[PDB]
């Protein structure tokens, strides 16, 4: 009665702060170029009378402008009013014809869901804090006490041109990839391995996967060339890697390309390109194009919408994994809670954590622990992380200082290899 | 910190009470017989340290035994642990080969979802009470302040054989159906009308729909014969009723029958028979069998699972309505909250409310108000209803006294028309 009435006021959104940040990144290679020296993100803080909630999203300027515009319309709403919040996000894009934020490797996701996602995450953080429960409980309760991640391998230069080598140094052949994988697994203990391909000819990447299978027997392996192959090349790669990889991710482009490959491939095909929005589900399912969908709450519309995708997957007999872009602790907490409370999210989740400096983040240290290749589900109310305001300002200052305004792997590569082509497929 | 720790204990399920009840029903006709003088339900009370939550489900003996068995396994869990609660329900049915609870008109729904549903409802009631918020807020917030229902018409005898006529008296022809509809709409103000068919030859039921269209111009009309027609008869009926009905519900049997009818029918086809479980979605969608799905949280697995169905419907371009069986106030509150927070649940919901005595229920009076053909969304924490313990005992005593142990429209009809056949299709 009096509890329900204060709860109505305690749950009203008074203010939203959107803060761009930048953190050091290494020269990781991929199908469209090479990572720039800084990765960008947006940090969303929803502020109520006496509390706040956090979300995290992309850092490019077009996206920040979209977030700010949505945020102006969301103020005054309850953190429980996710239906109307989503409507305001859609409304705010009404006149937006106005880039991925993901290097141009994930171009067809719903903009409204991308814009909605971090508000939805911050709202659930706030719903947890208000009720004194964890976000994983909001999502049906954890079915596992930690969430397993994969070791995400890249070919890479030894350092950014002109600077000294980073602590990993180069990986340009099977031997370098194995050495990277050992360093990473020795630190984290991941129990699954993924290699980012579309960088060398398929024959060479097949060789790195085989070299990894030999060096890490019985550890599930994945290969992701981000649609750098023709259908025939993809069929050849899948033949070579029969019995050797857990799944082959986005070998060829489009639902149609994937479906033609899936017909011959013995391993399941996974995707975060051909299926990246609810609208993509009907045609993919009709064509039996993909067998595993990598969820990503940052572009599927937040934690609850990701659960919906998970249920659609269970209903239609598809499997579910998790996609990552370079990210910080708010995203890691949300990925973990989501995965802990999603029964059929059984494959290990991708993360870029090993690529990020151990001392760069925006959350108070100590809430996110690794153990045996997994993050232990945070135990306090909400996401279980708090905002480190000194560290936010620091990473915001890096943002200001580095002058990067959008992610651009392709332009950065072309500064050193002006002949480089990012078009796919390529082999 | 200290709030989060008491919340962990305050949310643990200490006890579950399952109580069967019976309330007076009228001799409504349908494709499989005639309603018995009492309708059965189960009332579920989940009890925690200092609070309780309510759900409501079917009253047949096989179902009660299933609920009790699940309940024994659920005790000790948090009300937030809906994932593990669902698992326990599935586990509990492990050795259950061991009737619909719905007259044998809805026979293929998932038993695990039927068993899960009322615990899930009671848990959300409890999650709302604990957090001081309405269930509709738990489900993303209301997008409407009241939920519209339909006037649900039946052919019926004037009273049960041997007793005096009830206040409606008989409806056995177009004129009786119109008079029933006027009485009902004068009392409730519903703005949509549904007739239960499969009782008279299709020609006669077409005549009642036309007579209703004339007497209530511009009021959306629906017809539900519960698959009493052949495909050819269904095509004929849909031709006759072109432009006259909002949708034609379950004219023919099975996904295949529905699909063949949908090919020629100009109105959309609705269903609560051919699609009543998540497993039914893939084949229905493949065959384009149905255009509208009537949700029913009592057999689709509770409020959150119904939202999932709603999202699947939005993704695949299907519309969503709501199915009813004879029910009490706990179910009405849950149907209302669910519908208020589901953006694409735009058709008016079915209800049997007008068929129930105005003074029979199990909730404290006054929380559920009608206005303009809709229920005003309850405003307090949880479902917004409380248990009337004197009235529960009263309706439980009726249960004990009336000796009915399962719903059986067909056996009851055959007491008076031993020649009657419940097989479908029939015309
Ligand atoms: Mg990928
Ligand atoms: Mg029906």
């Amino acid at each position: 009665n009096l509890y329900f009435q204060s709860m109505s006021q305690r749950s009203i959104i008074k203010e939203i702060v959107i803060t761009p940040v930048a953190f050091h990144d290494m020269p990781l290679l991929n199908s469209v170029g090479v990572h720039e020296p800084f990765a960008l993100r947006s940090i969303i803080e929803i502020i109520t009378e006496d509390s706040y909630g956090l979300g995290e999203s992309y850092g490019d300027s077009a996206h920040l402008d979209r977030l700010q515009k949505a945020a102006d319309k969301i103020k005054g709403l309850s953190v429980y009013s996710t239906n109307v919040i989503y409507q305001r996000c859609v409304e705010s894009l009404r006149n937006d014809t106005n880039g991925d934020g993901m290097g141009g490797m994930v171009v067809t996701a719903s903009v409204a869901d991308k814009v909605f996602s971090p508000f939805e995450v911050a709202c659930l953080d706030l719903q947890g804090k208000l009720a004194g429960i964890s976000v994983s409980d909001l999502l049906g309760g954890r079915v596992r006490d930690s969430v397993q991640y994969s070791a995400y391998l890249f070919y890479k230069w030894g350092g950014h041109p002109g600077d000294e080598d980073d602590e990993y140094g180069p990986a340009l052949d099977p031997e370098g990839v194995v050495k990277q994988a050992k360093k990473i697994i020795d630190e984290y203990g991941f129990k699954a391995i993924k290699l980012k391909g579309g960088v060398f000819p398929p024959a060479d990447e097949v060789a790195a996967i085989k070299a990894l299978h030999k060096a890490f027997p019985g550890v599930p392996l994945r290969l992701d060339p981000n649609a750098a192959w023709t259908v025939e090349t993809s069929k050849w790669v899948a033949k070579e890697l029969e019995g050797i990889v857990e799944y082959l991710e986005d070998p060829a482009g489009e639902i149609e390309g994937m479906a033609a490959v899936a017909k011959e491939a013995s391993m399941p095909l996974a995707t975060n390109m051909a299926v990246v929005a609810f609208d993509h589900l009907p045609p993919s399912i009709l064509q039996d194009a993909v067998q595993v969908i990598l969820s990503d709450h940052h572009f599927w519309g937040g934690l609850r919408k990701s659960q919906t995708l998970a249920s659609i997957c269970a209903t239609w007999g598809l499997r579910l994994s998790m996609h990552s872009n370079s990210h910080l602790g708010i995203s890691l907490a949300a990925m973990t809670h989501l995965a802990s409370a999603t029964p059929n999210l059984d494959y290990a989740c991708d993360t870029h954590w090993p690529w990020k400096r151990r001392d760069e983040d925006v959350v108070i240290e100590g809430a996110l622990k690794w153990k045996d290749g997994g993050v232990i589900v945070p135990s306090g109310p909400g996401l279980g992380v708090e905002l480190d305001r000194e560290r936010l300002a620091k990473l915001h200052q890096q943002y200001v200082d580095c002058g990067l305004k959008k992610r651009d792997d392709t332009t950065y590569m072309k500064r050193f290899k002006p002949e480089f082509s990012e078009k796919i497929p390529r082999w």
